[PDB]
């Protein structure tokens, strides 16, 4: 559990809830606040209880107040908890329909690891955007933003997507339009003879192709692109991840064109559950999609 | 009146009248480029796409004076909609568009028909874009329980911070957001007094005319403190019930009493005027009685 993994934790429960809207509010880059506030469908009465029984873990570590309003609630409800996840305080509370999870002094019963996050605050709160530019990136329909406020100063905005359903504009509102302009589109071919026999695969192993695979990635072009692979985002079923194989091969073929530069690469993987638990026919299949767009 | 601040003024009026909790303003030079108003509002149902077309209503002006896109999704609606707009407010393409519920405007390169208009924006940009930022704030520190969030980008930089409040439930907090926390370490918190007998005498006023006394006000100001005031009136707003604007005989008084206990400092006000409607026209009924409450108040509060 780090900065990065408990913002991870809170944005996939406001993304289960149904959310379009997902605020992220920072105080000190997380080491005072983490709070994020959704539109989602909010939590029932009678489950205030269970929700102990990830957020428990919150609780032992922080100090946690959440409020939510279910629709089928007239009004919302603030709890407050000590460390065993117990509720201290339950009163009602006037908010829109949703959920706010607010995450104060993060590791502060644990003074070794507080230390640790304050010492290596810009390490934690780069991890940290790494996970919040993959889920601004993939969740399109969805706004997602994040404030940061820094001592007594005032709060500034860090990013927000504007809910728009592609990708593309999701990578400019995260980066701007100067970065869309040396993006080309990922485009699928099927595997070639050459890389199959590369990867000792059969026609019959490559008929079965169930591997969909979409996103953007720089141009080969000498110059244009990255002195390191700072924005790499990789998915698989949408859900941002770290494939070692598949990221290799990708800045492996980027290199056979521009061996000085690193590519910006966003990157979903779409299969069926059952590939879940053929990487050679899906690395089989990148291979050859990047050497036709690059030639 | 035609300006950058008027423009803003009332996009983001529009996302306050259609109930949004989330307003976020992505400007591009200054609103030269582009002003882009964002929010969760009710958005528009697809009868009223027609008739979507102060600023010389908004968005009919803003057509004939820029390149004007929306797109916007109302809950009745299963899908949403992007619509683009001619200088005369036609539609010239209504596509559908998957997106949350809410609106967006576009307003692309204002007043670029007019170049003459274009040239004297581009020219005082900064005192233009200085007016909308003041506008701004007070939205920003008056919309309790709404994030309001604004950036500009110049060129092909980083978009750069403006303003931006937290959805806090307070007035208070939301100055702490659009100023910092060291703004509220110098302010007191309005304390309403009845009108005394010296002040009512100095306004002219019996015991009866002020015994009807309906004014409702609140907010925060600067203690007197020699040194802990400002060097100007940069961050002075004014408010009646709710709504921003400037009263000149409230205002002048305002800073008059806080240089009776600091001469050479100008106070931070945030002051509301909770009223009848009917007693608004700026006009006010018996605004001699809502003069001598202040004066009152602010001595109160003054001595110690």
């Amino acid at each position: 559990l780090s900065l990065s993994t408990a913002v991870k934790e809170l944005v996939e429960n406001s993304l289960d809830a149904g959310a379009t809207n997902i605020d992220l509010k920072l105080k000190d880059y997380g080491v005072d606040l983490i709070e994020v506030s959704d539109n989602g469908c909010g939590v029932e009465e009678e489950n205030f209880e269970g929700l102990t029984l990830a957020l428990s873990s919150l609780c032992a570590l922080s100090d946690v107040t959440i409020s939510t309003c279910h629709a089928s609630a007239k009004v919302g409800t603030r709890l407050m908890f000590d460390h065993n996840g117990k509720i201290i305080q339950k009163t009602p509370y006037p908010r829109p329909r949703g959920t706010t999870v607010s995450v104060q002094q993060l590791f502060s019963t644990l003074p070794v690891r507080h230390k640790e996050f304050q010492r290596n605050i810009k390490k934690e709160y780069a991890k940290m955007v790494q996970v919040l530019h993959a889920y601004c990136i993939i969740s399109a329909g969805i706004r997602v933003s994040c404030t940061n406020q820094l001592g007594q100063g005032k709060r500034q905005p860090v990013v927000c997507t504007g809910g728009s359903p592609s990708i593309k504009e999701n990578i400019g509102s995260v980066f701007g339009q100067k970065q869309l302009q040396s993006l080309i589109p990922f485009v699928q071919l099927p595997p070639s003879d050459s890389v199959c026999e590369e990867y000792g695969l059969s026609c019959s192993d490559a008929l079965h192709n169930l591997f969909y695979i979409s996103g953007f990635i720089s141009q080969c072009t000498h110059g244009v692109g990255r002195s390191s692979t700072d924005r790499q985002f990789f998915f698989i079923n949408r859900r941002p991840c770290d494939p070692a194989k598949v990221c290799r091969l990708v800045n492996e073929v980027y290199h056979m064109y521009n061996r000085h530069q690193y590519p910006f690469v966003v990157l979903n993987i779409s299969v069926d559950s059952e590939c879940v638990d053929e990487e050679k026919l899906l690395l089989a299949v990148l291979k050859t999609s990047l050497i036709g767009m690059f030639d």
